[PDB]
């Protein structure tokens, strides 16, 4: 990766927990940025992974994809940065926008979600916890694929008998082969981003909100999906449902999702609704 010196990073306001500031950082001019900082006291196990998490991020390089600015790994405290991302995570960003944004917009961002994992899947790349919770939105509305590795922080005690292994899946956005045999594949993730497509036309809204975890698994094997979100066009609620198909060989392709977006987006009528009409 490309390795930044402590003296063109300065930190500012503080903005999060995994710490996650919000700083700058000089490129000859300065651009504002995140930066990921290690607790103030860590282990090989929590240093390695810290490194290592910037290693993967080197790798990709796409519009829509949180982009890894450098690392600096030679001094205390060491430093993942990426660009930032004004607006914040999706999720909690369209409950606060809740109901502000046209279908157009909405399927806008999934686009570009969906653009997002069309890249990783060829580079072989499987997320496992897509979700938007992980998208992260500029203050252009373009969403870019993250993780915040919450699904690998443990809670075991550092001398149990027994220790997590594989860490901890979203059991509301994982597919069913996923959780039953770790099957873990583009595939699943196409589950998953049907799983996101629920949460952007709802506005953020908690998937299965009255059931509990035992009976989401239940109902998804039962045969039961979510139901449609409100003011959704019959076309969005239609490919949601064949990512939430029981055989992942039936699901599309992130490929096909790109495409199938792409042409409703260009032909609008699609994806009308009658909220979005203006009688004016
Ligand atoms: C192996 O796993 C992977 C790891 C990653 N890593 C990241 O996505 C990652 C790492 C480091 C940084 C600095 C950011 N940047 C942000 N993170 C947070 C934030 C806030 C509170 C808690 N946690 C995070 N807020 C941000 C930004 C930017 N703007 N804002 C408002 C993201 C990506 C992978 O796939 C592409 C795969």
């Amino acid at each position: 990766t490309t390795e930044i010196h402590p003296s063109c990073v300065t930190r500012q306001k503080v903005i999060g927990a995994g710490e996650v500031y919000k700083g700058m950082l000089k490129t000859s001019k300065e651009v504002p940025v995140a930066i990921k900082t290690l607790k103030a006291g860590y282990t090989e196990k929590q240093r390695v992974d810290f490194l290592g998490e910037a290693g993967i991020m080197g790798q990709f390089s796409h519009h829509n994809i949180i982009r890894l600015e450098g690392v600096i790994s030679k001094y205390k405290p060491m430093m993942i940065i990426t660009e930032y991302m004004e607006n914040g995570a999706l999720d909690k960003f369209l409950r606060e926008k809740d109901g502000e944004f046209s279908v157009l917009q909405l399927v806008g961002m999934l686009r570009g979600i969906a653009a997002g994992m069309k890249y990783l899947a060829n580079m072989n790349y499987v997320h496992r916890d897509l979700a938007a919770r992980n998208i992260l939105v500029n203050s252009n509305l373009v969403c870019k694929v993250s993780d915040f590795g919450l699904s690998r922080v443990l809670e075991d005690d550092p001398e149990a008998t027994y220790t997590t292994s594989g860490g901890k899946i979203p059991i509301r956005w994982t597919a069913p082969e996923a959780i039953s045999y770790r099957k873990f594949t583009s595939a699943s993730d196409v589950w998953s981003f049907g799983i996101v497509m629920w949460e952007v036309m709802t506005y953020g809204e908690r998937p299965y909100w009255e059931l509990s975890n035992h009976e989401v698994m239940k109902a998804i094997n039962d045969g039961f999906r979510l139901p449609t979100p409100m003011d959704c066009p019959s076309a969005i609620y239609q490919l949601m449902m064949q990512c939430w198909q029981q055989e992942r060989a039936r699901r599309p392709k992130f490929a096909d999702i790109v495409s199938i977006l792409d042409k409703l987006i260009r032909a609008p009528d699609s994806l009308k609704t009658l909220a979005d009409f203006d009688p004016r």
